[PDB]
């Protein structure tokens, strides 16, 4: 249910942006690349659709 433009929420522990919230920019292959953002500052990351949740905007 995890979809292009979807606002999702990392919920991995072991991961650099656990508990970050970003859009879904792609899906494919059973992992999502998601863009984080804040002010001037933003990353890219692919994470398996395992490592998300999906959240409201």
């Amino acid at each position: 249910m995890i979809f292009p433009g979807a606002t999702v929420r990392v919920t991995n522990v072991d991961d650099t942006y656990y508990r970050f919230e970003g859009l879904v920019q792609r899906v494919s292959d059973g992992k999502a690349a998601v863009l984080f953002e804040n002010g001037n500052w933003d990353k890219l990351v692919t994470f398996r659709l395992s490592e998300l949740e999906a959240v409201k905007p």
